[PDB]
């Protein structure tokens, strides 16, 4: 029966720190808990610009972490070599918390409750992952009816709907979990007015921001993935001019170690989810940013240990 308990229905530093106990020993947040995580999560996040802009004094930090796909017991490793998250010690989720990794219920709610303690300084943007399509395929969909119900998925997927879908610290960089888009001339002004509660479409600046990767190469190429585009060096370039901005960090794609350093210093990975799928034996990284400096410093960490259930 000593399950953790909202206060006044209400998430406190002491319930993040049961719930996160509670979840490495494997064990599951009542019902009733995890629906009032959502619900007030779900009203947090539509009263949000679909671009969040932060702004970033002297003196703070933040730190920015890609991909982490229910790797649960790398993201608590991620807050013991960086510290828990609070006003003094803010964290951007750069998209793809969930699917692929067997925990992936886990870290959502450990996400969303931090994002109910800390609403100002604990950032959550929507990744490709955080839609019906790869839910369904992918994972989440199945451990939520696993672990919940079938309503209990609907809820979460109307969640995401409400996530932002990019940041921007100090009018300089911008954060996207994808990245920059199958045409010219998108300006931060049309991203602000995207109505992102919804599935993405096929092509346009939501699908874009969520889907796209960067080639070495000038120009622009068909995905890989058969949805929104590659885009060459140039393309960020002329964005990142056109907006007055210095670079783009990014997610969306395993690096061996971690990150990557692109199209000039301008286009950043940063991936979370170290020897993703318990197979690719990758680092992960993630970066720091001051404001008195915003040029990305890199911390590279390795898996750790996780109780034996194997991906999906
Ligand atoms: C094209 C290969 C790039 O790396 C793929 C990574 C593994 C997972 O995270 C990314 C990629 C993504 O973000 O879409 C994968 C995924 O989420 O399915
Ligand atoms: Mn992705
Ligand atoms: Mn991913």
């Amino acid at each position: 029966y000593s399950g953790p308990k909202l206060e006044d229905g209400k998430v406190t530093i002491s319930f993040m720190k049961e719930l996160m106990q509670w979840y490495k020993d494997q064990k599951k947040l009542h019902r009733k808990c995890a629906y009032q995580i959502l619900v007030q999560v779900k009203e947090v996040l539509s009263k949000l610009s679909t671009l969040v802009e932060t702004t970033l004094k002297e003196t703070e930090k933040i730190t920015v972490c890609g991909d982490t796909h229910g790797q649960f017991y790398d993201l608590l490793n991620i807050f013991e070599l960086n510290g828990l998250p609070s006003e003094t010690n803010p964290y951007i989720f750069n998209g793809d918390f969930v699917d692929r990794g067997s925990f992936s219920v886990e870290v959502i709610l450990t996400l969303f409750g931090f994002k109910l303690l800390y609403p100002d300084h604990f950032h959550l943007l929507r990744g490709n992952h955080e839609t019906d399509n790869m839910n369904q395929i992918y994972g989440f969909e199945g451990e939520v009816k696993a672990k919940y119900t079938a309503q209990m998925y609907e809820l979460f997927s109307e969640v995401f709907e409400w996530l932002p879908l990019a940041q921007c610290i100090n009018g300089k960089v911008l954060i996207m979990h994808g990245g920059l888009f199958s045409e010219d001339g998108v300006t931060l002004d049309d991203i602000r007015k995207i109505e992102r509660n919804r599935q993405p479409p096929d092509s346009g600046p939501m699908c874009d921001l969520l889907w796209s990767d960067p080639q070495p190469q000038n120009g622009r190429s068909i995905s890989k993935r058969g949805v929104s585009c590659q885009f060459g060096p140039d393309v960020t370039k002329a964005f990142l001019e056109e907006n007055n901005l210095d670079y783009i960090i990014r997610s969306h794609e395993v690096k061996a170690e971690g990150y990557e350093v692109a199209h000039g210093g301008r286009c950043v990975t940063v991936f979370s989810a170290p020897n993703y799928c318990d197979q690719m034996g990758n680092k992960a990284s993630y970066i720091h940013l001051q404001g008195s400096d915003l040029r990305p410093q890199f911390h590279q960490f390795t898996a750790v240990p996780h109780p034996n259930v194997k991906p999906m």
